[PDB]
C-alpha cells in the first residue's frame, strides 16, 4: 500500500536519479511547481553540489529551491536548458497534459519551451484516457473574460472565473485572471490548443500539447513506470 | 496639397459618416487608438447623442472619449460590437495589419475579436505590398524576453526591447514588456502570426491577419477610397 503523497515522493526520487543518470555535471535544471514536483525538489537537493543551479517556473518553486541552498537563475540569463522536470494535473497517452491547476501555468509553460527534454513527475491517477475532466485553466486578460468565456462556453465548456479564499478574483504574476474550464472533452489536444492560442485576450493554455512530455515517470501501485512519447 | 494629418482627419470624417450610415441609432461603439483613430473620435463626437457609448482599446482612448461625454463600456459588459474603427500601422492587399506600434496591441485586438466589422482608417502611406518594414510588435512575458528573442532571431527578425524616454523597459498595462521586431518580411501574415501565437511568453504579437480589416478608408491625395476584404 502506497498512498499518493508516497507515490509523489517515488517519482520525485525517480526524478533525480533520471537527471543525475542523463544531465552531465554544472548544468542548470529547469524545475516544475506543486506538490509533487517539491518532491523532486527535495531529492534534487541531494545531489545540488553535482548542478550549477535551477530555473524555477514559480515563485513557491523559488523559494523551495532557495531553502535548500540551491542557486535561482533567471531564465533570461539561460540560453538553453536540457531537461524540465514538472507535474501535470492530466496527462493522455499522446504525453499532452493539462496544467495550471495551482496557478503557475505560464512560467511553466516558458521554461518548458526552452527545455529540450520535459519529464513529467506523477502518480498513477494523472493519466487518463481523454483530457479534460481536470478542469482546463486559460490565463485570461481581465478586459477579454466575458468575450474568452463566450468562445469556451460554444464548445460546451462551463467557465469558471478562479477566486480566493475570499471571493476576490485570483490574479496572477502578470495582473491576469484564470478561467478555469469544466466540461470539456479534448479528443485533440494539439488542435484545441492551437484555437484557444489564436484567442485574443488569451495568455496561457493549460494545454501543453504542441510541446508535451518527452516522457513520464508515473508512480503507480507497483512501482514506477517510465512511460515516453514521440519527439 | 493633403498633409497627413489632413488625411487623418479625412478618413476620421469618412469612418463616422461610415458609422452613421451603417450602425443604428443606441448602439456601443468599438474605438480604437493613435492619431488617426483621434480624428475619427472627434467626428464621431459631433453625433455622439445618436448612440449609447463606446468600448475603448486604450487608457488614452477612454480619456479621449470622456474629454466628449461620451460613455465608456467596460467590453465585459458587452455582449457584441458590430463595428471596431481603428488604425494600422501598416495594411497589405489580405488587410492583414501590424498594429501596436503606439503600444495598444493587446485591448486593440481583444476589442477587434468581439466585432462583426473591422474598419480601418488610415492615411495611403499605411499600404504596403508585405508586412514587416514598421517593426513588428510582439508584447511578451518577461521572463520569456531572450526566448522570444531567440525564437524571432532565427527568422531573422532583429528584435528590439521597446524603451522609455529614460532607457528603462517599456512596460504595458498587464506588466509585459513589448519587442518590436525589424527587418522581417511577412509574405504570410496568418502563417506567421499563428506560429507566434505557439510562443509559450507570447501575450500578443500585433499581427491582425488570422482577423484583420474587413474594410480599409484610405486617405489618398486624390481622396478617401474604400478598400475591401474577404470575410
Ligand atoms: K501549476
Ligand atoms: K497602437
Amino acid at each position: 500500500l502506497m498512498t499518493q503523497d508516497e507515490l509523489k515522493r517515488l517519482v520525485g526520487e525517480a526524478a533525480a536519479r533520471y537527471v543525475t543518470d542523463n544531465v552531465p555535471q554544472g548544468a542548470v535544471i529547469g524545475v516544475g511547481t506543486g506538490s509533487t514536483a517539491n518532491c523532486f525538489i527535495d531529492a534534487l537537493a541531494a545531489v545540488k553540489d553535482r548542478y550549477r543551479g535551477a530555473v524555477s517556473s514559480s515563485v513557491a518553486t523559488t523559494e523551495r529551491l532557495k531553502s535548500h541552498g540551491i542557486r535561482v537563475f533567471d531564465l533570461n540569463e539561460i540560453e538553453s536548458l536540457q531537461v524540465y522536470v514538472d507535474g501535470a494535473d492530466e496527462i493522455d497517452e499522446s504525453g499532452a497534459m493539462i496544467k495550471g491547476g495551482g496557478g503557475a501555468l505560464t512560467r511553466e509553460k516558458i521554461v518548458a519551451s526552452v527545455a529540450e527534454t520535459f519529464v513529467c513527475i506523477a502518480d498513477a491517477s494523472k493519466r487518463v484516457a481523454m483530457l479534460g475532466q481536470f478542469p482546463l485553466p486559460v490565463e485570461v486578460v481581465p478586459m477579454a473574460r466575458t468575450a474568452i468565456g463566450r468562445r469556451l462556453a460554444a464548445l460546451g465548456g462551463v467557465p469558471v472565473l478562479r477566486v480566493k479564499q475570499d471571493g476576490t478574483p485570483y490574479v496572477t504574476d502578470n495582473g491576469n485572471e484564470i478561467l478555469d474550464v469544466k466540461g470539456l472533452r479534448i479528443d485533440d489536444p494539439r488542435a484545441l490548443e492551437a484555437a484557444i492560442n489564436g484567442w485574443p485576450g488569451v495568455v496561457t493554455v493549460g494545454l501543453f500539447a504542441q510541446r508535451g512530455a518527452d516522457l513520464c515517470l508515473l508512480g503507480t501501485e507497483h512501482g514506477v513506470e517510465t512511460l515516453r512519447y514521440a519527439a
